[PDB]
């Protein structure tokens, strides 16, 4: 039934003035903020372990700079199966009703992030709420 | 092309405060209100009659249970292909776009319910307009 | 503490498609529906009833057959200090902010009744649900 | 891949006062506008050139006829992968999410129409915006 | 009374994508577009006419260099009163409800201009509409 | 001109589910969060503290009960005239337009406090953020 899972919104989420829309998507589907921490700038470590099964990717130290740009939310979410309706909700930039299908235009730069499994859920809730 | 369906907007949908949200979204789709009824609560008579098709189901009871437990308004909307179109507007809890989509996220509690075929539709219409 | 209000959504709220705007501006206020009628054309001795008031007005019939020119909600809503509080949020087509001040722009085209009164609530709560 | 596509705001859409609606959709997906005209009725010439490719079907007449019923606004916008987003936000009627599953349902009053291919986008654009 | 009054919607509008919201405000209080413009970038001579009464004050070429920063829409807009309507539409910085009042937060940077007075709405339609 | 005021969004917000809706108008009137923390339960004596100039009102222990009875969030936002735009932002229970004005209906469940002045803000970021 009940899961938590964790979302990262993102810094072009701030420059764009998104945050609240993206938070009342997740708000509106019932999901209940457990933990939050607002990062004027997260830090480097904290980004490079969030993204560690990418480390290889020719992407990853431009993404970990993206991520670093600007300020980020964490937040732990709960509900009844929130790891796989809060990935839905995210969706990608092209599926129209999801955050990133409406909001989203890019492959780095898309807003939100949110646990894909089970597993990565409890690996990221660790990361940014260790005192837990 | 013209048809008409039923619509029930569910209890939660009043504890939430989305009756109108729920409403808008139907609205805004073009389609009309032929006939209205609020409900402080539902008689479970007509509910078990709504549901009839689900009588031998192990979650027909508490549904019931549910669907009388706060009020809920039953509609009769109009439109060009009102059955199926209503019904995709409807969704479920894992396609966002729909209002169970982004609204709802329970397999009980979820918000609204809408005709899901002609003969459905005539046969509920009577239950919830026998005027 | 607790009121009920008697509020009508007009014919021009269903030619333009803003019920469901108006009821969630109340519904948003936190106010609940206690009864609700919808009316595919009002009698006319219930719009006549209702602006009794103005029968003497030179706008009395023109009013009335606007009230009759297509569909009506009549509405009671209860809350706390109900009926002043959803005539504020009526507002009036001067004002930002309001139902009318954000959506309407005429003298009789304009989207919603409220009760101005305790006495006049009482009075047509009792037009639009007698059996009451 | 930085791309411009054509956008028309169709009569229904100022009947029905969903122009800033539409838009926003667009708009909010990060998609820049380019050009803009607004015709408050488009010369019939223009449309009939915009729908060419169906001259020869049975509809042709009554939809440019539909076409002039009211004010357009078209639309140049550029973003990456333009044309194909953006005509995956017009979407379709039965589809919500998109501009026409949650606000229209009708095969000719669809509210929107976005250019489908890098041909038909260079060539709408040039219809519209021949300067 | 029927009247029409300019609006335009200045660069900040663009840059924060609040065009598609300001324009929404307007038209869902009913007021009908007469005739637009969209300028990538204004013509500086258009925007020092525009505001050619703050030609002596000492923000006059700080407000154009602004004016010019970005994209601009210029709107001619009809309705019953809507040269006072769409000015407290329009409304100021202190005022919730407002555009400027929901929206904006700055003396300059303010999203949008609304005609004033019926002289005003006169000239300013003439500036950017002189056809 | 830039100031840093201090919000707590109230129980009643995350009850209702308002909290994107109200941190959204605060967003969209383009105000920057600097600082903020989310409380499961608020320590009742960071309330008191917050509420200290109210210790010896009838409603002082009653409201106290009430802002520990849920979450709370604590935010220092940024901008310009930043404590009395928020302020205003806030409203009352009368004021349509504003958060309370639109969406709160009592005298102690109203959604939303921000600081009313220099001082207060001064003093509530240090109760909130002794960092
Ligand atoms: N192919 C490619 N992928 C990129 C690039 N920049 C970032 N990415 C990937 C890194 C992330 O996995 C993804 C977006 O962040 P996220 O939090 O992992 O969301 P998601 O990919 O799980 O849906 O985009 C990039 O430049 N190229
Ligand atoms: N599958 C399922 N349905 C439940 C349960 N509790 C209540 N219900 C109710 C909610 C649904 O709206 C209602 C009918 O759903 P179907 O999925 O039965 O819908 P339909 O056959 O009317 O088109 O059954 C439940 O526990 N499981
Ligand atoms: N002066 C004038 N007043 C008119 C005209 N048509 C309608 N009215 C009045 C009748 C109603 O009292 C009012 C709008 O309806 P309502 O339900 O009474 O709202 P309100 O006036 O109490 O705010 O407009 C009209 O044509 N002229
Ligand atoms: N298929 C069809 N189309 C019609 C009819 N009447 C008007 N039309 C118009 C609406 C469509 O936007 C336009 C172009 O046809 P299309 O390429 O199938 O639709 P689309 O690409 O705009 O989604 O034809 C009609 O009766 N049938
Ligand atoms: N008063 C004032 N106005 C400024 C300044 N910098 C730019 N402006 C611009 C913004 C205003 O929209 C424009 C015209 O002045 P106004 O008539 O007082 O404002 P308004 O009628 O557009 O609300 O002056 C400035 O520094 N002070
Ligand atoms: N006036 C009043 N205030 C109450 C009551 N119960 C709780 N409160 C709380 C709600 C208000 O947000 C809080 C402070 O309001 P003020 O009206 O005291 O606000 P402020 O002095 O912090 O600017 O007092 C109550 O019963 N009456
Ligand atoms: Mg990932
Ligand atoms: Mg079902
Ligand atoms: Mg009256
Ligand atoms: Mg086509
Ligand atoms: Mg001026
Ligand atoms: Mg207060």
């Amino acid at each position: 039934g009940l899961q938590r899972t964790l979302v990262l919104i993102k810094p072009d989420a701030f420059e764009r003035s998104l945050v609240a829309e993206i938070m009342g998507r997740i708000e509106k589907k019932n999901f209940k903020i457990v933990s939050m921490k607002f990062w004027s700038k997260a830090p480097r470590n904290l980004i490079e372990q969030h993204y560690k099964e990418h480390s290889e990717q020719s992407y990853f130290n431009d993404n970990c700079d993206f991520m670093v740009s600007g300020p980020i939310i964490s937040i732990v979410y709960e509900g009844t199966d929130a790891i796989s309706k809060i990935r839905r909700l995210q969706g990608n930039i092209l599926t129209p009703g999801t955050i990133r299908g409406d909001l989203a235009n890019d492959i780095r730069e898309n807003l939100i992030h949110a646990s894909d499994s089970e597993d990565s859920a409890v690996d990221e809730i660790s990361i940014w709420f260790p005192e837990t």
